[PDB]
């Protein structure tokens, strides 16, 4: 039954964390902030199929912004507009989350806000002296939902 | 509690039908097949935030195609390409579903396919002689998901 798998997933929201279902950084379709929204760039982004594209600068672990396909609506390819212009203008808020975060809580924060995408990062206390925040990947509402509705 | 909301939705997956959670035709963002994809049309489609756009011809009930935002990737607004060109090119399959269809069966049909959008239609028996199919609206995976996870 579908109901059994759904209920089981709901139960498992208590146990599992965001790291269990996240899309790790190496599997994330991202883009540099130094990009130029000419026709080719826009077509790449659009055929990627992803609604939300994390924007990094320098290194992929350095997520500095978040691009929506929706933002490309009024963008003319002929103008060759720098992406920095769009990310500065819209300035969609970035949402972060620790790796040990349980799925029920993540579902709660997703529900409560307009947020659908959080950035999974880990507290790197295994120094190398002083610690820092280490971006592991991304987690979306669809991940949680799929963990709910998947068969098992 | 969230677990209980989810379990309850699971319990309601067989009681409720797709008609109960569909987005009715009058609330659907749609587009004519006679449309030309100039800059204004593409910007209007992109601005709407909808990934999948029902393509109607004649009346809005006559859903003949399904447009994907993804299908606008390689389209240049300067060409003023007929939308018919793109719909004929990709030809995304149309999925129809009867209004009395339960949410569990709908969910099962969604999972075992790439399809995420069905057209909710019923059988208008008040003849007027020969019966026919009347398009009521659209239903997506997101709809049944929202049914599952929402509070009650
Ligand atoms: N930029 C990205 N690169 C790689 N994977 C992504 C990206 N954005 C989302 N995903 C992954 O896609 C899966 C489904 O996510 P989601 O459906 O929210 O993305 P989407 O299809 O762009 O959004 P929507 O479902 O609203 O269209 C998730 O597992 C998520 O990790
Ligand atoms: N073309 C459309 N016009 C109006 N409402 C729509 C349309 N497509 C979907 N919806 C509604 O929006 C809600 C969410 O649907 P869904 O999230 O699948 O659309 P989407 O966000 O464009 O797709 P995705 O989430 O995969 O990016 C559903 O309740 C559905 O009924
Ligand atoms: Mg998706
Ligand atoms: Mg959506």
């Amino acid at each position: 039954m579908e109901e059994l798998n759904i209920i089981q997933g709901a139960l498992e929201l208590r146990t599992k964390t965001v790291e269990d279902v996240m899309t790790p950084l190496r599997d994330c379709f991202m883009i540099t902030g130094e990009a130029i929204l000419d026709f080719n760039t826009m077509s790449e982004i659009m055929e990627s199929g992803y609604t939300r594209i994390p924007v990094f600068e320098g290194e992929r672990s350095n997520i500095v912004d978040l691009l929506f396909v929706k933002d490309l609506a009024f963008v003319d390819p002929d103008d060759c507009t720098p992406l920095k212009t769009i990310t500065k203008f819209y300035n969609h808020p970035l949402h972060f989350v620790f790796n040990d975060t349980k799925l029920d809580a993540m579902l709660e924060e997703f529900k409560k806000g307009k947020s659908h995408l959080a950035i999974v990062q880990r507290v790197n206390n295994e120094g190398e002296g002083d610690p820092f925040y280490e971006v592991l990947g991304i987690v979306t509402l669809e991940d949680v939902i799929e963990e709910i509705i998947k068969s098992e």
